[PDB]
């Protein structure tokens, strides 16, 4: 507490007044309350300084363990599919479905599933730098590989090179960085990332969504050919799932406040990937 | 009508799974906004898929 | 703002300390800041409280 003034009476007479939040009194007969040191907050008794709680999406939360379980299951399923394809090689269907392109697609799907682990845990600097470009490049490679499905590799590498060059331009000009946000609550510090260049993120998302749209159009144009077990139908379905996932992702990200924002991405990515894999494999 | 029922169920499930995090950590009008959006999306998906 | 004791000095000598949030003072030469009523809150200038 701190000493008050009964106006009209001498200085030897005072009244004790409670020190407010963000202030404390650690001395007998104090006149003013000291402000807490930065990254510290007054306790309930207003006499000492507890540490401000650091908040992020941890691995101990049930949400984190659930997302990790789903990601590991996706990785296992992709590896299982790749092993089955490589074991039953030189067979009619596998050789009919462009073995090499299928292997590249499965590797890129493994990359897509592994790229979701950068959005979980305390965000360090390199994780914030590698969060978006990994998924962007991997999914662009996936989409191009499906679209193409030698000359094929030359065709497939160009879109990935475009994505790589825009990503490296982004990282050279203004890279993201970690941020210890202190505005959302006076007793909690939220550790997040911060995309330095919004234009690069928008361009990356738009390029991916344009490739998806082109693939969807070419799949719907040929939705009745029965070649290769009628893969056009399932490519159409995969593109539809992708578009639904991201169109529903927009409001989910817009409405979320706090750490759980990261969660939504770890959801959306996974969902999209899963759909794709199933419909094609 | 197998395809349409399956797609409607997918729309419903994807919408709610995506909106779970927003429901877990939000207080205010955005809760009602999420409710209305998730109801309208499901109803529109069902109608469009079926009829 | 409110009066603040300077230790070892007579009552006529004091300091001016700004009132914190949720409390206000609407007079000159104030000793203790008041408390805004229920459903009110002090303004930025802390000269009154609005609903
Ligand atoms: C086309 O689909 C994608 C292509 C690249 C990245 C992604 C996901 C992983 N992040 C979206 C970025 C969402 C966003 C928008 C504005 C401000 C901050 C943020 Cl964080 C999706
Ligand atoms: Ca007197
Ligand atoms: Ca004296």
């Amino acid at each position: 507490t701190r000493k008050g003034i009964i106006e009209g009476e001498p200085t030897c007479c005072f009244e004790c007044v409670e020190c407010p939040d963000g202030e404390y009194s650690d001395e007998t007969d104090a006149s003013a309350c000291n402000k807490c040191p930065d990254d510290f907050w007054s306790n309930e008794n207003h006499t000492s300084c507890i540490a401000k709680e650091i908040e992020f999406l941890s691995w101990t939360e049930p949400f984190g363990i659930a997302l990790t379980l789903f990601a590991v299951l996706g990785i296992f399923l992709t590896a299982f599919v790749l092993g089955v394809f490589i074991k039953f090689r030189n067979t009619p269907i596998v050789k009919a479905t462009n073995r090499e392109l299928s292997y590249l697609l499965l590797f890129s799907l493994l990359c897509c599933f592994s790229s979701s682990l950068f959005f979980i845990g305390e965000p360090q600097d390199w994780t914030c730098r590698l969060r978006q470009p990994a998924f962007g490049i991997s999914f662009v490679l996936c989409i191009s590989c499906i679209l193409v499905k030698n000359l094929q590799f030359l065709l497939v590498f160009l879109c990935t090179f475009m994505q790589i060059v825009i990503c490296v331009i982004w990282l050279y000009t203004a890279p993201p960085s970690s941020y210890r946000n202190q505005e959302l609550e006076d007793e909690i510090i939220f550790i997040t990332c911060h995309e330095g260049s919004l234009m690069a993120l928008g361009f990356l998302i738009g390029y991916t969504c344009l490739l998806a749209a082109i693939c969807f159009f070419f799949a719907f144009k040929s939705r009745k050919l029965p070649e290769n077990f009628n893969e056009a139908k399932f490519i159409t379905f995969s593109m539809l799932i992708f578009f639904i996932v991201w169109i529903s992702f927009i409001p989910a990200y817009a409405s979320t406040y706090g750490k759980f924002v990261s969660a939504v991405e770890v959801i959306a990515i996974l969902a999209a990937s899963f759909g794709l894999l199933a419909c094609i494999f």
